[PDB]
RNA sequence: GGGAUGCGUAGGAUAGGUGGGAGCCUGUGAACCCCCGCCUCCGGGUGGGGGGGAGGCGCCGGUGAAAUACCACCCUUCCC
């Protein structure tokens, strides 16, 4: 059955039965061929009502740039001198933002370490940039990630299911509209094949992703 | 359509991809033992039955390109 964005909203309540707070996540089969580099979906959204979760954000920066990702509120703020502190193992954050200046060392140094964990600082994630400060607030007000995974599907986080229903709804709408702001002009067909709402330990309900 | 299947090497050992995840399961019957189906890369995996009677599993750690439970969306090959 196909449940409308608002439906889904309110059933996360009654999806979201873990003993913990869980988290809603929203799914979408992408109307791509993920084999042809054309096809990427890759981009980043801020959520209008933030993830809800803390996010523990490092910052790797140079000169004034330090100053700036410190004021922002980034958790661990440090040189290039923080790259020996991961290269022995310390790997204790959520996620990297780096400052142009500093992508030579951290690259080659932490790309065979960051790269896999989807955690190396990179333009196309909103995670690379002089603007560092703007970064780390879009990053702390619930900015998030989304990257399809080979087989042509696409996930993202959009909340707890603590949040009112009204305000999963919005961050459900937000997430559909910046995945159709990337979708690639190459891509034929129906883009958004199908997008389910589920939470963290629950089942899924699949939406009306224009409702 | 329904049912399965998912193992280079290193590593408890059978890690499909990715996202979520700090929890999941269990007297409405855990580990463990036996019996049978299927699959098998011959390591094992998996379903069912009987016994059993309170503990399994994850996180951590280590190994690794990636980490284990659990959940979701997909993908693969196979049988009917
Ligand atoms: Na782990």
């Amino acid at each position: 059955k196909i449940y409308t964005i608002d439906e889904a909203a309110h059933l996360v309540k009654e999806l979201a039965t873990a003993k913990f707070d869980e988290t809603v996540e929203v799914h979408a089969k992408l109307g791509i061929d993920p084999r042809r580099s054309d096809q990427n979906v890759r981009g980043t959204v801020s959520l209008p009502h933030g993830l809800g979760k803390q996010v523990r954000v490092l910052a790797i920066a140079k000169g004034e740039k330090i100053k700036e990702a410190e004021e922002a509120g980034a958790d661990y703020v440090g040189g290039e001198e923080i790259i020996q502190k991961i290269l022995d193992g310390w790997m204790d954050f959520d996620a990297v933002v780096a400052t142009p200046d500093v992508m030579g060392a951290v690259g080659s140094k932490l790309g065979r370490i960051l790269g896999p964990r989807g955690l190396l600082p990179n333009p196309k994630a909103g995670t690379v940039g002089f603007n560092i400060g703007e970064i780390i607030r879009e990053i702390k007000a619930g900015r998030i990630e989304f990257r399809n995974d080979k087989t042509g599907a696409i996930h993202a986080p959009v909340g707890k299911a603590s949040f009112p229903p009204e305000k999963l709804a919005d961050n459900i709408r937000a997430f559909i509209r910046a995945l159709e702001a990337h979708k690639p002009e190459g891509a034929k067909g129906t883009f958004l094949r199908s997008v389910y709402v589920t939470t963290t330990m629950g089942p899924s309900v699949r939406i009306n992703p224009h409702s």
